[PDB]
């Protein structure tokens, strides 16, 4: 393995122009910026692209502490950029006041030399995409590969968890900072753990929450899945049962599962099925109850979802702003090619076609849910190139002074196995905080818990950590213990 340091200290030397962000409604509030990468470290006078950054400067000048980088979106696919602008109105005032926060959009999307394909809205939903049957999934998802290959076959050797860490070191160096402290989320828990162990020697302070394991780089990210979403829905469908009074979904969590079952049973078939006037098919039917589980906030939601999708017409109003916000409009196009080529750039995946068929077969028995969608045919199968690099190799000589890391034991994508796992790589200059009966993604400062609150801005802070991994309460759970 290779860090390509040369490379990066040559690009080390920007001073980028900060003005306000005037160009999108989002990031007004902050200052915007542009760097300069190379497309390839190893030809650092070849072909470059620029990353679009945005900052939030401390508030209490005399405070100030350093510079606090977001990690470059939560959930592969999404914008760093959109990430810093929610952080910033949610993060502790005294973490704000001693922080500069910098956010940014990784390479390849967003506002960093974004890559479009021409992918229509049903292939951006490649991940969670529910097959047909095994031989339809197979052609559905190499053509989306196929769009891919055909107008970003140049770029896809470059897009990988090294380089943005690399980029990261770009970043570091144009702002002047010798270290700088650290926030990710889901993917950018994964890059944190990259960051650090290639150039940790430059970390301050690092705050990775909801974990990606470091075993699943990257197919066991989809095969691990379809568990955690029947343990998360079921964990619902309890809350649902003892409210059949106001839901109507039914009195046992057997009977709100049968009903849901119902709903998947239609759009399995080509029945139709509606939700207000909005027309779910197989992937729309999972995929909006997923979105909904990404936070047991979302119980209400749900509710109302599933019995207009039974039985109803209108929505309750908070119901249809929520769900118009997270689909609405079609998935942005650029974050689902990165995602693609990140997942396929970083790790070459099976090829061999009948690996996929058995696994969906047998996870659709098992975990009908998603059991299919999750361990069926994906484009990463047919990619047109190899990763350009290994992965790295993360352990327990990881050089980043301290990495506090924290979970939502019930959390659903990234579950509490998955942290766990990465305090036993990371080793012993890592602490995980686990926030009990709580199934929510992003926890600090998303969720408003007390005790994760309270530490991680401890640590933040003033570098206070615990001396062992630690538990803390949820004050107002979903559900009983
Ligand atoms: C790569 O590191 C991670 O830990 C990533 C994740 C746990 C996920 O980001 C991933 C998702 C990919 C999507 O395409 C998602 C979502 C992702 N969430 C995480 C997941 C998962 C399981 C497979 C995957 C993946 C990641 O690309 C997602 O939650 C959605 C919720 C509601 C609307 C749309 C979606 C999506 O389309």
């Amino acid at each position: 393995p290779h860090l390509l340091t040369d490379a990066v200290r040559a690009f080390q030397a920007q001073s980028p122009v900060w003005r306000p962000a005037d160009d999108e409604e989002a990031l007004r509030g902050l200052e915007a910026a542009e760097l300069t990468v190379p497309l390839d470290y190893r030809a650092p006078a070849g072909r470059t692209l620029t990353l679009g950054l945005v900052r939030h400067r401390a508030t209490a000048p005399e405070r100030r502490r350093g510079v606090l980088l977001v990690g470059p979106g939560d959930d592969l696919g999404n914008r760093g950029t959109l990430l810093g602008a929610q952080l910033v109105g949610q993060l502790p005032k005294e973490v704000l006041a001693q922080y500069d926060v910098v956010a940014f959009d990784h390479r390849f999307m967003g506002r960093s030399s974004p890559v479009v394909c021409g992918l229509e809205p049903e292939e951006r939903f490649w991940v969670f995409h529910h097959p047909r049957d095994f031989d339809h999934e197979v052609r559905f998802q190499a053509n989306v590969a196929a769009k891919v290959a055909e107008h970003a076959l140049d770029i896809l050797p470059y897009a990988s968890s090294r380089n943005i860490a690399r980029d990261i070191e770009v970043i570091r160096g144009a702002l002047g900072e010798d270290r700088i402290s650290y926030l990710g989320y889901s993917y950018g828990t994964y890059l944190g753990a990259v960051w650090t162990q290639m150039f940790g020697e430059h970390a301050d302070r690092v705050v990775l929450d909801s974990i990606c394991s470091p075993d699943w780089v990257w197919r066991g990210l989809f095969t691990d899945f379809p568990p955690n979403g029947e343990r998360a829905l079921t964990r619902w469908a309890r809350w649902a049962a003892a409210r059949d009074a106001d839901l109507g979904l039914g009195a046992t969590d057997g009977a709100v599962r049968a009903a849901y079952d119902g709903v998947l049973a239609r759009v399995d078939t080509d029945r139709e099925v509606t939700v207000a006037g909005f027309p779910l098919d197989r992937t729309l039917a999972r995929l909006i109850v997923v979105g909904m589980l990404n936070s047991d906030r979302n119980y209400p939601f749900l509710g109302d979802i599933v019995r207009s999708a039974v039985h109803g017409g209108q929505l309750e109003p908070a119901t249809m702003g929520f769900l118009g916000q997270m689909f609405g409009q079609p998935k942005e196009e650029s974050g689902t090619v990165a995602q693609l080529a990140i997942l396929a750039g970083d790790w070459a995946w099976p090829r061999n076609v009948d690996l996929y068929e058995r696994d969906m077969e047998r996870a659709s028995r098992t975990h009908p849910f998603t059991g299919a969608a999750m361990a069926g045919i994906k484009a990463p199968a047919f990619w047109p190139v190899p990763p350009s690099e290994p992965v790295t190799r993360l352990g327990p000589d990881n050089p980043a002074d301290s990495i506090l890391l924290v979970q939502a034991a019930d959390d659903m994508s990234t579950p509490l196995a998955a942290a766990r796992r990465m305090r036993e790589v990371l080793g012993d200059t890592s602490r995980l905080l686990t926030v009990a009966d709580t199934a929510h993604h992003r926890v600090f400062p998303f969720y408003g818990n007390p005790g994760a609150d309270e530490l991680v801005t401890a640590y933040l802070v003033d570098g206070e950590l615990p001396a062992a991994d630690v538990t803390r309460p949820n004050p107002a759970p979903m559900v009983p213990t």
